[PDB]
């Protein structure tokens, strides 16, 4: 805004509120949401293994 | 380009080309380049199998 500076590069997902008040360029990469997970391990049950 | 048509809501891809003759507004949705495949007719047919 202050104009202190220019266009600023960085993880900057360009919102609905921000381009009311700043203007962006086109995302070069898009994002979106995952879930983080640990992969299981070789420790089966074992109760029943067979 | 000659505003014959003020819009287009269309599935156009934006390319490098295209967007030095036309603007265009952010994109909407994304897409890419995924591969077709027949899953392999469920579990393997064997039967007579002794």
């Amino acid at each position: 805004i202050d104009h202190k500076a220019d266009l600023a590069v960085a993880p900057l997902a360009i919102t609905y509120v921000r381009e009311k008040v700043i203007d962006f360029s086109k995302p070069f990469m898009t994002l979106g949401i995952s879930i983080l997970y640990r992969k299981p391990n070789g420790t089966n049950p074992g109760v029943f293994s067979f």
